[PDB]
């Protein structure tokens, strides 16, 4: 279709992300003098049928903040898969080395504002994140982001995705039906947005700092939750609580959490 493109079009620069993102490249596509990224498969990081997948998906997603896919090679290995660059990095680092006067209350929100309309998006479009956390928000010029979407699964909004035996979670972004059960859902992404509201509201902090992950499921189901934040208004963090709430069904969707956020962003 028309995503296939030449992969000579591309010029390989240098891994991305000391390779917590897997095979991705800073690039150049030379006819337009265009700095992209590539994702590739050389060392074995994926399955090829997994990745062929996700460039199908990605060609459906449009959305000004998912990363937008560029084009694709997938007619003889390697394949690739080509982004647009974000010239920061992730939303995490951008956090905890920012100019705090620059990003300042109002950025927070216009921050939240941006993620949640991305989720609001697939929310509708029928997919599930599962990584949902600043570490895969990526970041551009005048703090604009954009949530990664490597990794979508196509599930339709009212069904149950579950992860396959012996999967491991970064358990302090995890819901607690996906801890214990291995279930996930568009609320399991609400609950990991929540623990994405206390990175920001944060600027980067790890969460439940000190404690044991062998006991964050535990403290869980004793009703504990992550205290509000210096400076975080008591709004955000009564959102962030609702997204905490034990049974998916009680936690609120994206679109309800993106339209508070806008109201918020707007009268700020
Ligand atoms: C300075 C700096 C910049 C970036 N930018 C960046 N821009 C675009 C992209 C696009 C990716 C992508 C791809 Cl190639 C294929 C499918 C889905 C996605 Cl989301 C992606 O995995 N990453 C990490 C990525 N990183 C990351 C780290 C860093 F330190």
């Amino acid at each position: 279709d028309k995503w296939e493109m030449e992969r000579t079009d591309i010029t390989m620069k240098h891994k991305l992300g000391g390779g917590q993102y897997g095979e991705v490249y800073e690039g150049v596509w030379k006819k337009y003098s265009l700095t992209v990224a590539v994702k590739t498969l050389k060392e074995d990081t994926m399955e090829v049928e997994e990745f062929l997948k996700e460039a199908a998906v990605m060609k459906e997603i449009k959305h000004p903040n998912l990363v937008q896919l560029l084009g694709v090679c997938t007619r003889e290995p390697p394949f690739y898969i080509i982004t647009e660059f974000m010239t920061y990095g992730n939303l995490l680092d951008y956090l905890r080395e920012c100019n705090r006067q620059e990003v300042n209350a109002v950025v927070l929100l216009y921050m939240a504002t941006q993620i949640s309309s991305a989720m609001e998006y697939l929310e509708k479009k029928n997919f599930i994140h599962r990584d949902l956390a600043a570490r895969n928000c990526l970041v551009g010029e005048n703090h604009l982001v954009k949530v990664a979407d490597f990794g979508l699964s196509r599930l339709m909004t009212g069904d149950t995705y579950t992860a396959h035996a012996g999967a491991k979670f970064p358990i302090k972004w995890t819901a607690p039906e996906s801890l214990a059960y291995n279930k996930f859902s568009i609320k399991s992404d609400v609950w990991a947005f929540g623990v994405l509201l206390w990175e920001i509201a944060t600027y980067g902090m790890s969460p439940y700092p000190g404690i044991d992950l062998s006991q964050v499921y535990e403290l869980l189901e004793k009703d504990y939750r992550m205290e509000r934040p210096e400076g975080c208004p008591e709004k955000v963090y009564e959102l962030m609580r609702a997204c905490w709430q034990w049974n998916p069904s009680d936690r609120p969707s994206f679109a309800e959490i993106h339209q508070a956020f806008e109201t918020m962003f707007q009268e700020s």
